[PDB]
């Protein structure tokens, strides 16, 4: 059966480690904000999508991972068996789904920025991975908060089975996109963007499994496991591959001025190396 | 008879999908209110009105949203019957008129931005246009709250259709000054134009449809469709529309690089092909 | 005999209008100040002082308006017999005497940066100014609010006999000062400019007439008329005559950069007009 | 004896002014802040601290001035006999030292940027300033506040004699270090210079007055008059000399511009008179 | 044995001079985060790491101690006998290793953002000593908090050992970083990076000691001197040491200007004397 992850009790190791991590997330998506925002520059507007993107989906992280903690110093209280889940406990766990159903599609978002697309494709691309990947997460929040209040095993299992299937469809219109990109590129741009995709894309299979983990039982230990784990995962991802776009972004925008197609204001450097030099518009 | 939506109690599902939606909202106005900013330079100074109107129109969404979320978490207190509503819940259904009122005004403001007028007639335009979309919402704001307390059914009856009067002086204003703007504009200008205006102005039907769904019963059920669906119709109007005026604005903008009437410091691209190169004074 | 405002009961509909008008009021606010921040660039450096005196009047007003909100929220309690002033409602009355005591000497510096006055004249006028504005703010406070707890009829009217002292001071300066600026203008900006000190001087005087108010007798009707009248006068000034200044200044500007006596880096437009090219140092 | 300010009991009009000037206080560091970075790039990068110091100062001023209003509401309560004193009124006390500390070390790097000073002798100078000061403050803080909650007269005075030496050393310092300016500097500069640190250092001595007014006996009006007056020597110092500095700092880069030291992007303006053009970097 | 130091009640005097300085530092933090904003651009696109690392870290101990002021007035009650410790008290304690979380593997960026590093070894670098430090963090919230609630001296202890081996893999990794870079630089940048290294790397130890302070027994007076030291000590390095790379990042930028490698849009300045001067992309 299903035994939601809001019902347990947690110790003091536990509900200690939780805050640590809920709050470590939230510092980071602050410094990362700041990060994306000093270097918005560092991209020609042939790429701010990009750029916009990521600092957005930055800020929702940035402002979800508050109230998650706020949901979270009001969801529990300490009674000498720990720390006693109340009735806001659950909005711990559906407020992350709230944060994945604004980010994930800017995250597709992101990635198409950084893609050889033009006109109806790119539209279409872009219409059908911002649905498939919001619909994913929507049908996530009724399987395991709305339908039964969480309860209902068949519920649970049937809408994660539903979310896959728009999971194989993002997945399968952002891969092809990419691989439409890749004949058109420079190797140097091929290589880099072949990379942010599979970086983009692999540590999504976590998210379904963590899903899951309620259907093993009920622990405090389990609970931690979980709420650590999406925290660990989300950091990762936006916080960790905020930079992989940025990168082919910045590769993209110095070869265009190398190619005397753009002029960029400012040198461009990756990873030390400078790609291109300042030029004024003649 | 008017049954007011505040007075329902709403099952556990309900109130979860409620807050769901309302916090997507309010995220997906930080993403874009976020992107909006740094993109602000991608318009040349004579359309930047078009650009703070919507920037404005942001900002204003995302508070307003924050308020009704406050309102929301104080306006019902779960009580094994569910959630039922207290005293503030009222309050849940005034924070979003009060959020039409400067956000409508704000949507005319920038689609006549963009617009081809001048002297008189844009100020004439302006002044009439910002009027009536402000009474066409307090009209909304006296039938549905103020008066009897929402309960008078000829109030809320005879508000509404004074409201549908303002509403279409705003329309027929609006749709003339585009049909006044089409003759004088390029091909690809004029399309764009006409197209944001039907984006714009269409979607607006669905608020007085709403407006009528506390006559047709009480129900939680029927309280969450109606607050939902006004979620749903705020973003897609708002951010799902923010960059039909922005795309006009920047084909404008590269028209007149073009012509030699202007020069923009960096290249403008619309839809992944360059419109515009970088050019300095001269 | 003075019957203070904060002392009526209000019923439902007037506690809902008030609660609207003013979050109508810090919404417009916040679009003015995003307004006002995004087209701070439109003016030379000449005449940044309008540019700043005006954003952070928006500024002020906004924070101002919300612990307007605030001590509202916290200062009526509802009681069947509608909502019954707690004793933080004077807070409701205070606060707004505190906004002004800032927002009107910025009000001052804003039309004077935008007048044609040089050395010890524009020292002395900026001084008169801003120095009789706050003392005309701080005797109103002092008639309404401090001595007697507002209640004493002669203190309340003596006061306000000396505020209006210090309100003739203010309007002779700035009266005289935009008389000594039009003489040296072109005949677009003398226009433009004894146009904008009309509109900003003219509605000064619906505020000496909302204090007197309280004379007239003690209601929830009255109490409701007032607070909504001040809100509306405050966007009227603070947002409704936000731009004139700013069109003045950049007619300024604009100006400078035809005579060859400065460069700015846009183009300037007004009123959908071209104004001046943009340029480069030379 | 000493008497501690935060023992006594508060008539209504006092707790009204004391409100009123320590929100005055906070919107008019609002307007400030917002002034002096609208206009930081004024500034040439080689007085770039200047400008950070005092946009710093601002900021502070700010923060510190939320904290004492909250501080204030939160420390006294309503009871028939005025408003009485609760155990957190001190802190109403202590804020003000906190932001001192903070704030006069950044009005020392402040004057010292401004200052023509190199190498050891500048690094030495601003290393004794920021100690003395935050040295002065701290003494005043032990004596006031911590030593035996503020009531050993002798600590009180003793605490007062020690901040008195560090309030010598920092002035002789910073005495010292502007008039080694001035005989490197233009006339017009050297007499800027000179005024302005008559201006930052002169009305300190307010300080250590108000220190001492509470060993003249306790009273809400003694306590009101404490209040009030160090809110209104910050505002004097923090916002009203706020551009003694920017001037020193502006006409230093335009006579640097003048002289082909430097180029300035926008002409810069002092008192309604240009000091130097538009340039670029050649 | 351990005594946890959230154990101890407070005098008024230790509880009145650790909110001095836990706010004292709070304000310290916001000024520095506006300095290093407004110098953001001083430093060339090449370096634009180390400033978005420091501009990262000033914002992440702005939001953690304020954190911490909250937890600090939400976990002491005054009773008579000072203010006695609640069960939040332990979170004063937490969110300190939270903050070192973040801010010290951005301190590890920063520094070695202006190492002369690239390619593999430069990732190496950078993925090692992230680690590493955020283990050395996570190692010691382990031993001092969540193990037994902190109280397990073997624990305490055996987790202090294994965070002193990250804390020298970190050093190692970072110290042949900076002395693989000095080779390679010019005397006077050699010289400045080799200083900020030290000044960087030394105050570290300080953190190790005040670690093992709970073992000498437990007292507010020992709670006390630990909350100063590490505020202090946070303060120095954070903030005091927030200028050491932007001074190596200036110089480097401004060779680079003077070998014709780049150029900068304005003049460089380090300690009053002109290092390199504005050009234009030619
Ligand atoms: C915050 C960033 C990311 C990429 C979050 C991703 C979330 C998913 C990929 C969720 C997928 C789900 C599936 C496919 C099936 C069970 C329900 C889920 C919503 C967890
Ligand atoms: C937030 C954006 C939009 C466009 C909101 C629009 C609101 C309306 C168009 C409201 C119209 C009304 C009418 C015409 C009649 C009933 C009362 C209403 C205020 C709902
Ligand atoms: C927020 C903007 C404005 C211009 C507010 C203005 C306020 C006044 C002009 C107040 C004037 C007063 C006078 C002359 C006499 C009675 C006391 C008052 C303060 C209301
Ligand atoms: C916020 C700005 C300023 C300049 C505040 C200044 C504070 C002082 C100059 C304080 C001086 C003190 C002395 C010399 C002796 C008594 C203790 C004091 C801290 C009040
Ligand atoms: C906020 C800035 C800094 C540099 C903080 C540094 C923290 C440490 C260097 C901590 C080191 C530890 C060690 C090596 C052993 C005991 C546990 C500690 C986490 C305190
Ligand atoms: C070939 C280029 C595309 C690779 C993307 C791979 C993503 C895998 C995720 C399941
Ligand atoms: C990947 C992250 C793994 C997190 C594991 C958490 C274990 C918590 C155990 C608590 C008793
Ligand atoms: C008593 C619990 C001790 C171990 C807790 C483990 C916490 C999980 C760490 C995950 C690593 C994140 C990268
Ligand atoms: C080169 C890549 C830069 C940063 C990548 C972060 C990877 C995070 C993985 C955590 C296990
Ligand atoms: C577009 C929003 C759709 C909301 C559908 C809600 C489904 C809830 C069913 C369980 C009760
Ligand atoms: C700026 C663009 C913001 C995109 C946010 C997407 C919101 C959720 C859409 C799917 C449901
Ligand atoms: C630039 C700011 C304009 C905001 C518009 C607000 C409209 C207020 C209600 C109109 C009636
Ligand atoms: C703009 C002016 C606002 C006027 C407000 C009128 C309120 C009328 C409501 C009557 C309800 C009883
Ligand atoms: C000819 C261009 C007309 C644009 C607006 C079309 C109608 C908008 C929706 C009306 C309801
Ligand atoms: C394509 C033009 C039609 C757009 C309709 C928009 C409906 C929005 C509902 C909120
Ligand atoms: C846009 C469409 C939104 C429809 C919302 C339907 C909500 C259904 C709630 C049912 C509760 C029993
Ligand atoms: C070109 C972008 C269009 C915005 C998305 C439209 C939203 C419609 C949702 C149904
Ligand atoms: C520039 C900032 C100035 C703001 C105005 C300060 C308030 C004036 C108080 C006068 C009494
Ligand atoms: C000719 C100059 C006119 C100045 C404005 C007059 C405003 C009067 C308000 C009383
Ligand atoms: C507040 C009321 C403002 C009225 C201002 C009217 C004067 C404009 C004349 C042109
Ligand atoms: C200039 C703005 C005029 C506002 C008038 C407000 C009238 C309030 C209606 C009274 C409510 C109780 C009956
Ligand atoms: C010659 C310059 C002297 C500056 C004097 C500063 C004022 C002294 C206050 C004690
Ligand atoms: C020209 C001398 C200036 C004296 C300023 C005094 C300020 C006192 C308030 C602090
Ligand atoms: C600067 C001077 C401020 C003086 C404040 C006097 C306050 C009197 C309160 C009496 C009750
Ligand atoms: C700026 C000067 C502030 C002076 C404040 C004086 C307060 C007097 C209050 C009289 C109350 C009876
Ligand atoms: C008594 C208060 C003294 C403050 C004066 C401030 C000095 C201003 C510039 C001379 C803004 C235009
Ligand atoms: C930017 C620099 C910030 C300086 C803050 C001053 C803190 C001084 C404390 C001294 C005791
Ligand atoms: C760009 C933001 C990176 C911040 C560092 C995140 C914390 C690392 C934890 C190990
Ligand atoms: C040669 C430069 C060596 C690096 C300086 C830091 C060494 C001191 C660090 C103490 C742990
Ligand atoms: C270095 C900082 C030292 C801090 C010492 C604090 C002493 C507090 C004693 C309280 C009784
Ligand atoms: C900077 C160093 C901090 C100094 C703290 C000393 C505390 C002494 C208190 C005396 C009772």
């Amino acid at each position: 059966n299903v035994s939601v992850p809001w019902g347990a009790t947690l110790s003091n190791a536990e509900h200690q480690l939780i805050f640590y991590f809920l709050v470590v997330a939230a510092l980071a998506f602050v410094a990362g904000f700041i990060r994306t925002y000093i270097t918005r520059n560092e991209v020609g507007s042939r790429y701010r999508t990009a750029v916009s993107a990521r600092l957005g989906m930055l800020g929702v992280a940035l402002l979800a991972y508050i109230l998650i903690i706020v949901a979270f110093l009001l969801g529990y209280d300490s009674t000498a068996g720990g720390w006693v889940p109340n009735d806001g406990a659950i909005n711990i766990f559906s407020t992350r789904y709230i944060e994945w159903t604004v980010s994930v599609p800017l995250l597709t978002i992101e990635l198409l920025a950084v893609c050889a697309t033009l006109g109806v494709q790119a539209r279409r691309n872009t219409a059908i991975a911002v649905t498939a990947t919001g619909a994913m997460i929507f049908c996530g929040f009724l399987g395991a908060i709305v339908i039964d209040n969480g309860t209902n095993t068949g519920a649970f299992i049937l809408w994660a089975v539903i979310s896959c299937v728009f999971w194989v469809i993002a997945n399968v219109v952002l891969i092809r996109a990419v691989r439409q990109s890749l004949p058109t590129l420079t190797p140097e741009s091929h290589t880099m963007l072949k990379s942010a995709a599979i970086v983009l894309l692999a540590g999504w299979v976590v998210y379904p499994i963590v899903y899951f983990l309620p259907l093993f039982g009920a622990s405090g230990g389990l609970t931690t496991t979980i709420l650590i784990t999406l925290t660990v995962a989300d950091v990762i991802v936006k916080l960790g591959f905020s930079t992989q776009t940025h990168r082919v972004a910045k590769l993209r925008t110095a070869e265009d001025v190398r190619a005397g197609d753009d002029v960029h204001p400012e040198s461009i450097w990756i990873s030390s190396v400078k790609q291109s030099d300042a030029g004024l518009p003649r």
